[PDB]
């Protein structure tokens, strides 16, 4: 397998100036004719002309309208088309080809493929070569002139990039459309869509040039009523880029298209963004609440690529985080402003510190700009995206809004229309940094280590207060564990947003302050500090690090109650929980290991429980925040702090802690569940798809979290509430009634009720599948067998497969059954899926990522299944490369 190295980047010996495509869709095949107007670059040294071309059936290839002859003038091996240099012209020439491809049987969903009755392309990263021959790398920019033809009845709507410049009828019930896109673009942003699409549309007038932009959102006819929120989100995205960044859309039209079969969430093809239907379509009657934030973030994300990815492009794939991390950061700024809820930022931190921290301490650990890759499909990772976003956000923390905006505009103005690298962005931020510090000697050279150094830094603290001197000191240390990428880890530039809370009145003691830690350790001293403060550290989660605050639980409770920063309050709660979890875990472990007939458990801190009650009973406190404080930290967060983690002992630990708190607060929980109903389930705007209230959605989250806690606790007659909840019009509510009914004899009655509510909407049925998959059922293995036989069957839809299996893999007690039956089951699903969709098979490997963190018996069970998958003769390149790296082989 070819390893590509970042240091090996070299420009092509060739240039592709113009692409002229004819894509003729027929019943059993698609014919692709392509003329490439090419040239010889200054880097050419007489080499063979090598095109990428994967799975193409050649009808003919030509140079300057002279048919080429196979074996003597070119070789094709189903991966590379090699034209021997003797037959390669030395000046401007035309290469042309006609190939046959087969979208109908393209179940890997890369290149050109059929999703239900829609023909659709997915070309990022290296999928364009599955459509026609190309030098398939993002530094080959070309103009595109694309004609698509098809049966008019099956495919009345034809779309590609650029302006539709012709529409014409063809004998035999066919028709064509020609799309010309003069501005240069890389081939991974090419797209084509053909189908019986229905749409909503609007006109957006840009803020400064007053250009009219036509906005279209498309789906299959059955789901056209689910398009309205997406259109509203697109308008919102457009306005936010104008308002925050001063950036306007440059083209006359923007199309968004939903398809049912998609490997990921969505794709930013220029003027033609293509979406997983679950990330574009929603209605209040047929979607859970999560869909609304999902559509907002995904529509926003693809729109923000128009600058950060499409107008400023990548030189090579090693710069992926420069468009993905930066666009996630732009998307997070947008979402935070649109939702105006503190849980938006908390939810991104929660994902980073569980999923991405796990990845960064796994054998898969890599920096946000890796040094090498084998599979580009495996290159797309939470490290590149989400740690990338936190690295791009730290620039804003360091610079402040005004100078961040100045540096960002320097980046856009200097690189608009050109490729760029991570260094280019750092240079633009450095210029703003010089301006801010009024110091042209200031620099961000150290900041570049965030792109090259893998692993999560640990930041720890000690404090000193001299009452007589009124002098306060914060001593800070940073440390990154050595790994396979660096034997010696260098200190990073770590910005530490800090407040100092007066413990007597809860007030701020200093102005906003960002400590710039640039050494392995430093001491930050504050004078005129009138009383000993409680420090509020890493406000907003200001760096992607393990925070060791070294505070007592009494101090953390005070921050939880009285601090001004939502993250520090939530993190103080998290830290209290974590101390309790580790202590009880060790006590349960010892009792198991020593076969104790009796033992003691350390109870949950009573003042902590009192503080939870105090916040829950505060009517001015935020419902979303409340839902976070009654939930223990995620299992994948906990696992970063325990070696040889016994999942059974952890399940017993969580059970004890939840029972402790519930035994004190269940009556509070129940009272709030009842009092929240009126506002949480208000139907005033149920038939207004444009009216989305994130606060109300957070109140439903709180109710459904409380209902879960009360159901698990078998709170007296709570089943009455569950049954009434099942009649709510909101799917978040009636799907909640299914999963919380798992603890009752009514489960299968609600199983059937919610199935009939769900089965006639493709996306709702998938949410139903997830709810069943996630259900806390002792018979979950028989239930999964039932889903397989009755609902899932042989579906190759990734949404179907992921819905049935991934939630179950988070069932701590049952997926990790000591027999290994859960590992066996998911390995069978991975191997089966790998026959037709390697990239989704690799997604289904996610539960194995922590394999070497578990107890030794479960490590061996997991390792056995991965070795079994690795031994399959037909294993894909994706799956082999991933499991080889994951198993340290
Ligand atoms: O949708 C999402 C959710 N984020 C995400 C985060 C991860 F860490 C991993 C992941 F998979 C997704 N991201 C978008 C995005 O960034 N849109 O702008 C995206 C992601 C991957 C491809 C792609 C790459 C290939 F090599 C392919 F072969 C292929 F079919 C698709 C296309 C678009
Ligand atoms: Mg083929
Ligand atoms: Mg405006
Ligand atoms: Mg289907
Ligand atoms: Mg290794
Ligand atoms: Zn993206």
């Amino acid at each position: 397998p070819k390893i590509h190295y970042r240091k090996d980047y070299k420009p092509s010996g060739f240039i592709i100036n113009q692409v002229t495509l004819n894509i003729n869709i027929h019943d059993q095949e698609t014919i692709v004719r392509s003329v490439l107007d090419m040239d010889i670059s200054k880097h050419n040294v007489g080499e063979d002309l090598v095109f990428d071309g994967v799975g193409l059936k050649i009808n003919e290839i030509s140079i300057n309208n002279k048919k080429l002859v196979e074996g003597e003038e070119y070789t094709y091996d189903n991966e590379f088309l090699t034209i021997f240099s003797k037959f390669v012209p030395k000046s401007k020439f035309a290469f042309s080809s006609e190939v046959i491809i087969h979208p109908e049987t393209n179940y890997a969903l890369t290149g050109l493929y059929k999703s239900k009755n829609i023909i659709v392309s997915q070309c990022e990263a290296t999928g364009f070569r599955r459509i026609t021959f190309f030098i398939d790398r993002p530094d080959m920019m070309a103009k595109y002139d694309v004609t698509v033809t098809a049966d008019k009845e099956k495919y009345p709507v034809l779309l590609s990039n650029g302006d539709k410049v012709n529409e014409f009828e063809i004998p035999g019930g066919r028709h064509g459309a020609r799309f010309n896109d003069p501005p240069l673009k890389p081939c991974y942003l090419f797209a084509v869509v053909a189908g019986d699409l229905k749409h909503l549309s609007a006109t957006y007038i840009t803020k400064y040039t007053k250009k009219k932009v036509e906005l279209y959102v498309f789906s299959e006819e059955k789901y056209v009523s689910k398009l309205q929120w997406a259109l509203e989100c697109l308008k919102k995205s457009m306005a936010f880029d104008e308002d925050y960044f001063g950036l306007e859309y440059d083209l006359s039209r923007l199309n968004l298209v939903a398809v049912s079969d998609f490997n990921v969430g969505a794709m930013e093809n220029k003027g033609l963004n293509i979406f997983n239907a679950n990330s574009l379509l929603a209605s209040k009657k047929n979607s859970i609440d999560f869909s609304y934030a999902r559509i907002l973030t995904v529509v926003g994300h693809e729109y923000f690529h128009q600058y950060t990815g499409n107008r400023v492009t990548l030189r090579d794939w090693f710069q992926l985080t420069l468009k993905e991390g930066l666009t996630v950061h732009r998307e997070n700024l947008f979402s935070e402003e649109m939702t105006k809820t503190v849980t938006t930022r908390l939810s991104h931190v929660d994902l980073l510190r569980s999923v991405q921290f796990l990845e960064d301490s796994s054998p898969l650990s890599h920096p946000i700009r890796p040094e090498s890759y084998v599979s580009m499909e495996n290159f797309y990772t939470t490290t590149v995206y989400d740690k990338g976003s936190e690295v791009m956000r730290m620039y804003l923390t360091i610079l402040g809004e005004e100078y961040y905006k100045k540096g960002f505009d320097i980046y856009i103005k200097k690189n608009d229309g050109n490729t760029a690298t991570c260094e280019d962005f750092n240079y633009a931020m450095e210029q703003a940094y010089k301006m801010k510090k009024a110091d042209n000697s200031a620099n961000l050279n150290q900041y570049l280590l965030w792109f090259s150094q893998s692993g999560t830094p640990h930041v720890s603290f000690k404090y000193n207060y001299d009452a007589e001197k009124k002098q306060y000191s914060i001593h800070v240390n940073q440390y990154t564990k050595p790994d396979e990428n660096q034997k010696e880890k260098k200190p990073l530039f770590i910005p530490i947003s800090v407040g100092l809370i007066n413990p007597e009145n809860g007030k701020e003691m200093i102005s906003q302050t960002t400590l710039e830690l640039t050494k392995e350790s430093d001491t930050f001293v504050f004078n005129n500090i009138a009383v000993k403060p409680i420090p509020s550290l890493f406000r907003g989660f200001s760096a992607p690090v393990y925070i060791e605050d070294q505070l007592t639980d009494e101090e953390r409770i005070l921050l939880l109650k009285y601090d001004s920063d939502a993250f520090v309050r939530y993190n103080s709660c998290t830290n209290i929980y974590m101390k309790q979890i580790l202590m009880n875990y060790n006590e349960f472990l010892k009792a198991k290991n020593e076969k104790l007939e009796s033992f003691q458990l350390t109870p949950v801190n009573a003042q902590f429980i009192d503080a939870i009650k105090y916040l829950l009973e505060d009517p001015h406190a935020d419902a979303g925040f409340k839902s976070y404080i009654v939930s223990l930290p995620q299992d994948r967060y906990i696992i970063n702090f325990v070696s040889n983690l016994d999942t059974d002992v952890l399940a017993d630990t969580k059970e004890y802690i939840y029972k402790q708190i519930g035994d004190k607060l269940n009556d509070v929980y129940y009272k709030m569940f009842k009092s929240l109903e009126a506002k949480a389930d208000d139907l005033t705007y149920f038939n207004d798809e444009s009216h989305v209230d994130f606060d109300q959605m957070n109140m439903r989250t709180l109710r459904n979290t409380l209902l879960s806690l009360l159901s698990k606790a078998q709170y007296p007659n709570i089943l009455n509430e569950i049954i009434e909840h099942s009649k709510s019009p909101y799917p978040s509510n009636w799907l909640t009634s299914l999963s919380v009914s798992a603890y009752f004899d009514k489960y299968f009655e609600l199983y059937d009720k919610t199935y009939k509510l769900s089965k006639d909407d493709e996306l709702l049925l998938q949410e139903w599948l997830k709810t069943v998959s996630r259900s806390d059922r002792k018979d979950i293995y028989e239930i999964l067998k039932k889903l397989e036989n009755e609902v899932l069957k042989d579906s190759k839809n990734p949404n179907d497969i992921r819905a049935v299996y991934l939630p179950f893999t988070n069932n701590l007690r049952r997926f990790h059954d000591i027999s290994g039956k859960g590992y066996k089951l998911i390995a069978e699903v991975i191997t089966k899926t790998d026959k037709f969709n390697p990239m989704v098979a690799t997604q289904l490997c996610e539960p194995f990522k922590l394999w070497n963190k578990l107890d030794t018996k479960r490590q061996e069970l997991m390792l056995n299944e991965m070795n079994t998958m690795l031994q399959e003769p037909q294993i894909s390149n994706n799956l082999k490369e991933y499991l080889l790296r994951l198993t340290n082989k």
